[PDB]
């Protein structure tokens, strides 16, 4: 009977959602192997939410090895229609400061080595990622931030997230180049997660937590190393207040998302043309 | 006795060449496994042409999983000296409109996960891709287009094709970025096909069929979804007329291509230095 | 008892270091398989240096298949604290001419298919690559060049190296694009080598040998093909004089490098949290 309309995918610094009631863990098997950790289900004011720690318990996974296809497939099997990804990012812009949040509206996928589709091997589909972060969810995030009355920082909307492979932080020349491409924040995880969520017909948007300037800033002075985890911990607690507010808005407003029908004019291979093995592997994504 | 000097690699919307006479299919085994489909051989005015459907019958393959090395190796075994790749593309430029054709002269390889050389594991070679689309074949395509007297659209030469991994269409920020890199059209398939054709000493050029603006255009209005396959079908039939004319010109003119000797000053490992296994795998490419 | 504080990783045209005395070869097993070739140990004026031919004997490896993790791991096991990578590059800038040397201070990793970290599968670490080429070693290289009194060319410092996957040389549009990103030289090998050296806490810098303009120059005239190996051979012999001088300076000056402590605030997984298998695989990199 385990079902949730709304999921939170928690990034660096988010290993649990403390405030959920009647917490219970579910191990979901998928055709893509195991998700990053058992998915936690609980209620935030009677609204059932699924919480998935992207890096697993103890932060055991690097961005490149996160099982993105299992995680999105598992959330699909729970009936999730809305995902909020909560991710630590570096800032590429002077006006986006540590402890600010950013709700990007665009993304550029610079990742190299990640499987970034559920398709292939028997089924062809080409979803549009023109608007890769659902504006109805992004608008909710903006009002959720304001509703949370956060003491530190501000929230910026309409930014571009560039996703890199990792795990190392960027060289200065790479940071300069991402700036020239008009990117605003940098992270390692929201691709291929945004692509996969779209293929799975799930509305997906990102609440980014600015943890520092990328390296385009000479952090050289002895005043940089340990504050950086402490601000990651402060960001994470601010993020929890924002999520509380956002879950409330999604539950009451239930916005229509273009993601919800993304597969239907993108699927090239008719379901009747798929092999038994292909249909079985794609079962939760197909109408 | 199955030999062809000229091959057409057909993209989205091109699953056959109807006009060829004495059609016959050949299954070619290669050291890279099977090509995308049986290669069809037939005569266009007594000129033997090989036709290969890049996506296989029924459009079964996504761009990332096309067996590019098998396809080019197989066409090499038939003695093909000239390839025309016929590919559906998105436009990144206002003046390149749906139903136009584009004959690019440059390419940028943004693909991530494709094996993009026949070399490695026993043999080292570094071919130049400075001019990655043979200008002698591109010039033939331009005159072929004019000779075909196409009713809809115009043909543009001297454009840059950016090849992305796919399968999803680009985000708006990615489209903006490709524009800033001076790319003109976007597709998913002509890399590594152009690199492999060059390593195989085969002259290779692209006839691109504009199927729509990339996403940098708000197709939002209900007036976009189904016309998009119908214009892909119109493009494909216009393309057939162009190919008819181009095969005629290549057959009569037999232009000299720099691709024809591309391997000879690029090969670092002397053939006498290769292992038996390496020589056998590379046999059709070596002098 | 085989130990060296300093290693030279030799690129195209560098298959040995002739001047070392009491040469002896060591085969090092690593958890990442075998290095590119047996590492040669010898003394340059009584200073022990390790010499590793990146492409193996006979130039047998392409850039994509070099075992970068084995090579860096093996040099770590010898106690190497300083690496000079000596690499052939193409120039993207008019003022960087064939036979010049370039000591870059920045790098952009455009490679696609290379394992670019020792981390994952049990251990998470995020080293900063903000300054990816140790300025203390780069400054030594500059003074080493001057000390070597090279007859042909000049040496340029403070350049950006863009690393591409290879093996083909760049299209003109790609060369144009790398110019627009403010890159100065192009090579195929120093990523992921620079990332891995940083994770291994080894100071790493590059002596780049300009072997020609990239393709952004019409080498068309019959005056280009064979001079290109002869200038690669002249570069290589100039490089040996520079290395002689650089080894001397590193040995006497022993500069402190930020690389030397790069792992200590970057490691996320506590050593006590790693599995036996993970600790064993990472043993030489861990404190
Ligand atoms: C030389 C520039 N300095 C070094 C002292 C830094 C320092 C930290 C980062 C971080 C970062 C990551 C985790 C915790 C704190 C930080 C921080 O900054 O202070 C980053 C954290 C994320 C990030 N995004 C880039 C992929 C990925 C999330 C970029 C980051 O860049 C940093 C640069
Ligand atoms: C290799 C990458 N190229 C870039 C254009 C593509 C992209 C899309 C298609 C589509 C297609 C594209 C967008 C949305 C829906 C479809 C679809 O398919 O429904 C197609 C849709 C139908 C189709 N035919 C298969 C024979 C239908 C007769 C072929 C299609 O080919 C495509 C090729
Ligand atoms: C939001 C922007 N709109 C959505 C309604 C579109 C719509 C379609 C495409 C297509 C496309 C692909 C197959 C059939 C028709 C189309 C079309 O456009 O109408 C494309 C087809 C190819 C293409 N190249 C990009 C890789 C690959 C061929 C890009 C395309 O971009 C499209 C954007
Ligand atoms: C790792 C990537 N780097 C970028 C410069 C390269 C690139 C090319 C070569 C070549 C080379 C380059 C272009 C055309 C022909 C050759 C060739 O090789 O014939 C070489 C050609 C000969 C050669 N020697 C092998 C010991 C010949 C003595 C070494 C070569 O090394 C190259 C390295
Ligand atoms: C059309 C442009 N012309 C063709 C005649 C060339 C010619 C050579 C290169 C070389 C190159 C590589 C090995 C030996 C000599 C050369 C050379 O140039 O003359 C290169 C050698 C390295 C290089 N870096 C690019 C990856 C890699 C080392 C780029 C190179 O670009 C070249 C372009
Ligand atoms: C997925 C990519 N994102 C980009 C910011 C990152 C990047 C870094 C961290 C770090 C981190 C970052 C930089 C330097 C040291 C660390 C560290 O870790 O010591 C972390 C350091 C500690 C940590 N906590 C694990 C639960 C400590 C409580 C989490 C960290 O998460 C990171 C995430
Ligand atoms: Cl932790
Ligand atoms: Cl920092
Ligand atoms: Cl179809
Ligand atoms: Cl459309
Ligand atoms: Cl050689
Ligand atoms: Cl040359």
């Amino acid at each position: 009977k385990n079902a949730a309309d709304i999921a939170i995918i928690g990034g660096s610094g988010l290993y649990q959602m403390q405030a959920l009631t009647n917490k219970r863990s579910v191990k979901i098997e998928t055709p893509y192997g195991e998700p990053s950790d058992d998915i936690v289900l609980g209620e935030l004011n009677g609204v059932t939410v699924a919480f998935l720690t992207r890096h697993g318990q103890g932060h055991r996974l690097t961005p490149s090895e996160v099982p993105y296809r299992a995680n999105i497939y598992a959330l699909k099997t729970l009936g999730v229609r809305y995902i909020v990804s909560v991710s630590a990012v570096g800032s590429l812009q002077e006006t986006l400061k540590p402890l600010d949040m950013v709700i990007p509206d665009q993304m550029i996928d610079m990742t190299k080595q990640r499987v970034s589709t559920f398709f292939g091997d028997g089924a062809v589909a080409h979803v549009s990622m023109a608007d890769p972060l659902c504006p109805e969810v992004a608008d909710i995030l903006i009002r959720a931030y304001d509703n949370a009355d956060i003491a530190d920082g501000q929230c910026h909307a309409k930014a571009t997230y560039v996703c890199i492979e990792g795990p190392q932080f960027s060289t200065r020349a790479e940071s300069h180049w991402y700036r020239q491409m008009q990117a605003d924040i940098i992270g390692m995880t929201n691709m291929p997660e945004a692509k996969l969520a779209r293929e799975a017909s799930i509305a997906y948007a990102t609440l980014a937590l600015v943890t520092d300037f990328d390296c385009w800033h000479p952090n050289e002075q002895a005043v940089s190393a340990d504050y950086a985890i402490q601000n990651l911990m402060k960001n994470a607690d601010n993020a929890q207040q924002v999520i509380k507010q956002a879950v409330a808005l999604i539950a009451s407003e239930q916005p229509k998302s273009i993601a919800h029908t993304a597969l239907t004019q993108a699927l090239v291979t008719p379901v009747e043309a798929m092999s038994a093995e292909t249909k079985t592997r794609l079962a939760a994504l197909l109408p």
